């Protein structure tokens, strides 16, 4: 029968972008104020830093534009083990669906390298790098960004919101749902979309 197709985001879902950012920001800019993860609000880190002090948006951006930022992100707890299990399930196809930053010198390369490191060379064929996730067809999209838009007004996937510091207080419109962490019951979410 037909395979269930699941798209899994990278930053904020597999890879700890928020924690990696804060640690490197504090190391490079010890002089400057920062935003603790419990105080993060709004998807874009740079926009919140940009309200906090003039110049700080540009300093924030410079952290993720730096060589080795993406490569050195730690996996979120349980993320690698869950996605490996998910990809092994019968009648289930898993793709990693992630976006590059605007400055493209390191980020695409390092994202491939990161997937090779944690999932192996054979998983590289499961990567989709795109700024528009709405044009990728699937049953499910697991992603930390609350509002996902693009060229396709009616995407085929159901978006399941993955909890992150910046979204944890958001009330969503029914019938939208969440995956709270990789410890939460992702298999039930997948099962709800099967034939
Ligand atoms: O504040 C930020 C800035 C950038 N990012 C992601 C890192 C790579 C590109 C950007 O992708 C956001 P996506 O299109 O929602 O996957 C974030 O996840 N948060
Ligand atoms: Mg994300």
């Amino acid at each position: 029968g037909r395979a269930l197709r699941v798209l899994v985001d990278m930053d904020g879902v597999l890879a700890d972008f928020e924690g990696g950012f804060l640690r490197k920001f504090r190391a490079r800019f010890p002089d400057q104020p920062f935003i603790a993860l419990e105080d993060r609000r709004g998807f874009w880190v740079s926009e919140q830093y940009g309200r906090l002090r003039p110049g700080l948006s540009e300093k924030a951006i410079s952290i993720w534009e730096s060589k080795n930022f993406f490569f050195e992100l730690e996996p979120l707890p349980g993320a690698v083990e869950a996605v490996k299990e998910m990809a092994s399930l019968q009648n289930t196809d898993v793709f990693i669906c992630t976006s590059p930053i605007k400055m493209f010198k390191y980020c695409p390369y390092e994202k491939y390298a990161w997937v090779e490191k944690y999932f192996g060379p054979d998983f590289l064929e499961q990567i989709v790098l795109t700024r528009d996730k709405t044009v990728v067809s699937a049953d499910l999209l697991i992603d930390d960004r609350p509002d996902i838009t693009g060229a396709e007004p009616t995407p085929s996937w159901e978006h399941v919101l993955f909890t992150a510091c910046h979204n944890q207080h958001l009330q969503l419109q029914p019938p939208r749902r969440r995956l709270h962490s990789w410890a939460d019951d992702w298999k039930a979410i997948l099962d709800s979309k099967r034939p």
